C-alpha cells in the first residue's frame, strides 16, 4: 500500500503477509459470508491495485467465486472505458499516461505506474477504484451463496 510516514511523505511499502494472512483467515474461515466485505475494506487501506491482486490470488482456490469476481471486474473496467476513454496520443516529458479499466485492475499497468496515478497531480485513485470493483464482486458472489 501506500502510506504516510512520520516525515508526512507518502511512501509505497508491499502488502504484509499479516495483512494477507488475516484475508486467507476470513475467507477459509467464514466463506464468503457478508463479513468478508468490511473485512476486505479494513485490510485494503491505501493498496494499490498490486496489492489487491496479492489478496485475491491468495483465495483463487475458490474457483466459482474468483471467476465470478474477474468477470465484475470486467464489465466494470468496461464502463470504466465507456466513461473515461483515455487520452491515446503522444505525452511530454514530465507528464503520465492516463489509466484505461485494465490498468485500473493492474493487468496492463507495472506498480509504478500505480503509485504514479495514486499520487498524481491531480490523482487519479486507481487502488481505491479497484476496490470499488471487487466489493461489487464480493458483493454478488455473497449473494450467490446466501
Ligand atoms: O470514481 C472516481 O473516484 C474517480 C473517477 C475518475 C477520476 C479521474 C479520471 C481521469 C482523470 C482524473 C480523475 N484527473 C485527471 C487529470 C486532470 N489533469 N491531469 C490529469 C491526469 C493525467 C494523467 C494521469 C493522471 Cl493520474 C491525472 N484525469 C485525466 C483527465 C482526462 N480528461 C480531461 C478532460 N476530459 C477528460 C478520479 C476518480
Ligand atoms: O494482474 C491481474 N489482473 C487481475 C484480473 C482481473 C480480472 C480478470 N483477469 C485478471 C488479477 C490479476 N491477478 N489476479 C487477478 C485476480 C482478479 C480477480 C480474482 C482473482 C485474481
Amino acid at each position: 500500500p501506500i502510506v504516510q510516514n512520520l516525515q508526512g511523505q507518502m511512501v509505497h511499502q508491499a502488502i504484509s503477509p499479516r495483512t494477507l494472512n488475516a484475508w486467507v483467515k476470513v475467507v477459509e474461515e467464514k466463506a464468503f459470508s457478508p463479513e468478508v466485505i468490511p473485512m476486505f475494506s479494513a485490510l485494503s487501506e491505501g493498496a494499490t491495485p498490486q496489492d489487491l491482486n496479492t489478496m485475491l490470488n491468495t483465495v483463487g482456490g475458490h474457483q466459482a467465486a474468483m471467476q465470478m469476481l474477474k468477470e465484475t471486474i470486467n464489465e466494470e473496467a468496461a464502463e470504466w472505458d465507456r466513461l473515461h476513454p483515455v487520452h491515446a496520443g503522444p505525452i511530454a516529458p514530465g507528464q503520465m499516461r492516463e489509466p484505461r479499466g485494465s490498468d485500473i485492475a493492474g493487468t496492463t499497468s507495472t506498480l509504478q505506474e500505480q503509485i504514479g496515478w495514486m499520487t498524481h497531480n491531480p490523482p487519479i485513485p486507481v487502488g481505491e477504484i479497484y476496490k470499488r470493483w471487487i466489493i461489487l464482486g464480493l458483493n454478488k458472489i455473497v449473494r450467490m451463496y446466501s
